[PDB]
């Protein structure tokens, strides 16, 4: 398994990518964390629900809806 003289140099930012995919942005979109994010891909990280345009919050740099973030981190008190 050996190669060389390979490798091209193309790269041109004319718009914003999904930041998990990072395919294209043009119908709008949305943004997670001062960056952009796939209006069906931004989703929690626990149910898997669209925030797109929700109220929710981030943690551990992972979007999470206040279903979730008041269930799993705000989990039963003194609970085993
Ligand atoms: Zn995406
Ligand atoms: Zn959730």
């Amino acid at each position: 398994g050996s190669s060389g003289s390979s490798g091209p140099c193309y790269e041109n930012k004319f718009a914003p990518r999904c930041a998990r995919c990072s395919k294209t942005l043009t119908q709008g979109g949305v943004t997670y964390r001062d960056q952009p994010w796939h209006r069906e891909c931004l989703v929690c990280t626990g149910c898997q629900t669209p925030l797109a345009g929700q109220q929710f919050t981030s943690r551990d740099e992972d979007p999470y809806c206040v279903a979730c973030f008041g269930e799993l981190f705000a989990s039963g008190p003194s609970s085993g």
